[PDB]
DNA sequence: GGCGACCCGGCGCCGCCTACGGTCAGTACTACGGGTAGGGGGTATCGGGCAACGCGGCACTGAACACCGTTGTCATGTGCCTTG
C-alpha cells in the first residue's frame, strides 16, 4: 500500500537529458558560488545579496529537479538489492 | 433531507486440560586509516614462615631473722658440824 502511494508521489516529473542536465549543473555551480560569496563576512550590497540568495534558491530547485528525476533509477537499484533482510 | 437500504467495514468469536514434534532459504569491491585490546618487562607494595618476649607458680641462694626448746650460769639460799 504505502509503496504505491510513494510511486504516485513520484508521479510524472520531467526526465533529464544532456543539455537540460548540464544547464542545471551550470546553475548549480552558479548558485554555489553565489552562496559562497554570501557567506563571506565582507560587506556586500543588499540587492546583490538578494540576487545571490535567489540564484542559490534556484540552484536548490535544480537540485530537487535532479533528485525527483532520478528517484526512478534509485528505486530500480533498490529492487536490484532488496530481499536480503532489509525492507 | 432524512430515511432507508445496502454495503461495506469491521471486529469479534468460535470449548477445557493432556503425550510427543523436525527442521533451512539465492546479486560487490577495494582501500585506507586510525586506533585499539592484546602481546610483551620491570617495579612497588602487600602477605607468608622462624623465633620473639613476655608471664606465674613456685621455688630456690637459703639469708636473715624470729619461736620455742634447752642445759648454760649462777650469786645466792637450806642443812650439818664445830665452837661460843
Amino acid at each position: 500500500d504505502p509503496v504505491k502511494d510513494y510511486l504516485k508521489q513520484i508521479g510524472k516529473v520531467p526526465l533529464l537529458n544532456a543539455e537540460q542536465e548540464v544547464e542545471l549543473a551550470k546553475r548549480i555551480e552558479a548558485g554555489l558560488f553565489a552562496e559562497d560569496k554570501l557567506a563571506n563576512s565582507d560587506k556586500l550590497a543588499p540587492k546583490l545579496k538578494r540576487e545571490l540568495e535567489i540564484i542559490a534558491e534556484d540552484g536548490r530547485r535544480a537540485k530537487n529537479h535532479l533528485l525527483e528525476a532520478n528517484l526512478r533509477l534509485v528505486v530500480s537499484l533498490a529492487k536490484r538489492y532488496t530481499g536480503r533482510g532489509m525492507l
